[PDB]
């Protein structure tokens, strides 16, 4: 009973309130819907930043570079945040967006196997360059918000070219919110070492009836901008649309 015009205007205002430019792609079945205050972003390329961890984890686990219970030990060197200065599993590192662990995993996989695997799943522009430990943070790997929802959709439905158990292992690392019967599985991302900076929140809502609705929020981040606006805007948009 709410007009399409009202939905579009409501979601535009969430991005306007946050004083940024962004888009949120929602996918229902085969149909893509683009909301926000910068709809042209939808098919533009950005570095994936931490959202690459989802694929890093799939690759590492398929190729036996790690197990889900293995503990990556803090080497005792100072890390960007105190929370990263501890021993953690892949799942814990995913929740904390703990790059040092994912760089270690990237190094275990190695450049040649990484380039091969990123080409095989056909992720973004598929170019990882020559540095195995930062291609997802500063380039050359780039991906569009549309490609990100499609990846989220593939993962949520076990359609990626990986074992079913690999995909289940990673999906289980991604639960970030329960909203009475609805479960939100997503990975956030913030590319700080690039201009302009890019923010991501990519995932899907699993509803009580078992239906899965993939999304990808993509916006421009500034200095002094808080990381949880990505979440605030996403939840507000999913709720506005009655998805949660
Ligand atoms: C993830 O994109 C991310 C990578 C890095 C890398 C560095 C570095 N010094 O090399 C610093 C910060 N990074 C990231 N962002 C996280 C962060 O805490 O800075 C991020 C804000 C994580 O917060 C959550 N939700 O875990 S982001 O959303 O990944």
């Amino acid at each position: 009973h709410i007009s399409s015009q009202q939905h579009e205007k409501a979601i535009k205002s969430y991005f306007d309130e946050a004083q940024t430019q962004g888009v949120i792609i929602i996918k229902e079945g085969k149909n893509l819907s683009t909301y926000g205050n910068a709809l042209a972003r939808a098919n533009k390329e950005y570095v994936p930043a931490s959202t690459f961890k989802m694929l890093n984890a799939l690759i590492g686990l398929e190729n036996h570079k790690a197990t889900t219970n293995e503990i990556f030990k803090w080497d005792g060197k100072k890390r960007t945040y105190p929370m990263w200065e501890k021993d953690m599993t892949l799942g814990e590192a995913m929740a904390l967006s703990a790059v040092p662990v994912y760089q270690e995993l990237a190094r275990r996989t190695g450049l040649e196997l990484m380039q091969k695997e990123v080409k095989r799943v056909n992720f973004g522009n598929t170019n990882i360059g020559t540095q195995v430990d930062n291609f997802w943070l500063v380039g050359p790997l780039k991906i569009t918000p549309v490609q990100e929802v499609n990846f989220a959709d593939d993962l949520a439905h076990n359609r990626l070219p990986f074992k079913l158990e690999t995909q289940e292992e990673v999906k289980k690392m991604l639960l970030i919110k329960e909203v009475n019967g609805s479960k939100i599985y997503a990975k956030s991302g913030w590319g700080m070492g690039v201009t302009p900076q890019v923010g991501w929140l990519t995932g899907w809502v699993e509803q009580a009836n078992g239906k899965k609705i993939p999304f990808s929020l993509n916006l421009e981040m500034k200095e002094g901008m808080s990381g949880s606006i990505r979440n605030e805007i996403t939840y507000k948009s999913l709720e506005n649309l009655g998805i949660i």
